[PDB]
């Protein structure tokens, strides 16, 4: 067979059987093979693996002849940014995700944080270390530390105008994972009052590992933010690559309706800029970024196809359904903190609350949530609702799965790239009658 633990788009498994200190080190050697000339950023999260995961990464790629710039415990984002800052040949981050204890992974990049993915070296990296049986070399190249964030700071706090900013109190929820160490950077330089719920980073994860999509989980930032009378909430995953947003009466907030906003947010200070956005679910974010006076662009969805597309059009903002928000300035990569600053400041700025900057929107476009189904036969699930439908002629397109769009409501049904599971997405024009009836249909055909 091939190692298992090498996916799609980065590199996930149970250690030590799928994920070791010895694959890490021949991925390190591997790695080093496929990357233009330069030295290497690492950086790790907060599980109790990383560290040793990194030590070996980096033992490997040294060995190589590379030069390893070490940024210590960071987020996702922090090996992209300062990847691409430093202008460095490629960087990994060591980082588990949202995975079960026992788990442990690694997300690459090339020169300007640019993914290696399955079909773009990952693969090429898999059967490498799947045939090496040298022996490990010794170092030939040195590690230097260096945490310093000022420039990653900077650059955050450049997306928003201080001045304008008004004290919100804020509920942050780390889940103890390594968000709150930026939170905590931040705060000095910005005049919010801050509730701190599940702040310190602990890899031992006390209140579960950080997953806010999860209700228990959810309901804690809900809490926080209801029992403290805060402006609005916020909750990341444990690389905080991904946030998630709760207005102030606790209700969280489907990261469909992010999209538009954010795209809103970033059109006012980047003009007639474009937007690349998912094929899931669509309508409202054409909408709210045309009315800003940008230009959609539609992707195929995964970080891969998104950031390819933002960088052949030169957008400016890109986003996912799924909390994922990237920034061409930030070498076209996603964050985790971008995102509520810009909220913040749009608060502080219009008066308006994070509700009402949603509500009309959610009213307009509402839309059914990704529902997945595991069917014994994706394939043969997919031509019963096609076959269900086909009368009606719906209007289709296939950039990513199929969707198909009625006129007063449209969905898009996709096999997971991360999963062997199809994944649907409906949405109507102001009809949520329309919505459950057409959603409780598809999953009976589905499931049939
Ligand atoms: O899950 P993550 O946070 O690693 O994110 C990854 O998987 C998500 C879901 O992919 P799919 O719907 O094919 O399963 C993608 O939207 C995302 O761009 C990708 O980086
Ligand atoms: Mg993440």
């Amino acid at each position: 067979m091939t190692l298992p633990a090498f996916k799609a788009y980065d590199i996930r498994g149970r250690v030590p059987d799928e994920l070791n200190e010895d694959l890490a080190r021949r991925i390190g050697v591997a790695l080093a093979a496929q990357l233009d000339q330069g030295p290497v950023v690492l950086g790790h999260d907060v599980r109790l693996a990383s560290p040793a995961l990194q030590e070996a990464l980096s033992a490997g790629l040294r060995a190589s002849g590379r030069d390893v710039i070490d940024i210590g415990l960071c987020g996702t984002e922090e090996v992209y940014f300062q990847t691409d800052y430093l202008k460095a040949a490629g960087g990994v981050m060591v980082t588990a995700s949202h995975n079960p204890m026992d788990y442990n992974g690694m997300k690459l990049v090339r020169e300007q944080a640019r993914p290696i993915s399955s079909d773009t070296g990952l693969f090429a990296i898999r059967d490498t270390v799947a045939a090496d049986t040298a022996a490990p070399g010794e170092p030939t190249a040195s590690e230097q530390s260096r945490t310093d964030k000022t420039a990653y700071l900077e650059h955050l706090l450049s997306y928003v105008d201080r001045s304008t900013l008004k004290p919100l109190k804020l509920v942050v929820n780390a889940g103890n994972g390594g968000a709150g160490l930026i939170v905590d950077l931040l705060a000095p330089h910005l005049p919010f009052e801050f509730v701190r719920v599940f702040h310190e980073p602990d890899g031992n994860f006390p209140n579960g590992i950080p997953n806010p999509l999860l209700p228990e989980n959810r309901d804690a930032t809900a809490k926080a933010v209801k029992d403290n009378g805060a402006d609005f909430g916020i909750a990341w995953d444990g690389d905080f690559d991904r946030c998630f947003f709760f207005d102030h009466t606790g209700r969280f907030i489907e990261g469909y309706y992010l999209v538009g906003l954010l795209a809103q947010a970033i059109l006012a200070k980047q003009p007639g800029g474009k937007v690349v956005h998912d094929p899931r679910l669509t309508w409202n974010t054409v909408e709210q970024v045309e009315e800003a006076g940008g230009i959609p662009v539609l992707c195929k969805s995964g970080h891969a196809f998104i950031k390819e597309k933002m960088r052949s059009e030169n957008a400016v903002y890109g986003g996912e359904m799924s909390a994922h928000h990237y920034f061409r300035e930030f070498a076209y990569a996603d964050s985790g903190m971008i995102p509520w600053l810009l909220i913040a400041e749009l608060v502080s700025q219009s008066g308006r609350s994070l509700a009402d900057l949603v509500e009309a929107r959610m009213q307009k476009f509402p839309c059914s949530g990704e529902i997945n189904f595991k069917v014994a036969d994706a394939k043969a699930s997919v031509a019963r609702v096609m076959e269900h439908y086909a009368s009606l002629s719906p209007e289709l397109d296939y950039t990513d799965g199929i969707s198909a769009d009625f006129g007063q409501w449209r969905f898009n049904l996709r096999s997971s790239n991360t999963e062997p599971l199809l994944r649907l997405n409906v949405e109507t024009r102001g009809d949520a009658a329309l919505l459950e009836t057409r959603t409780q249909e598809i999953s009976n055909l589905l499931r049939g």
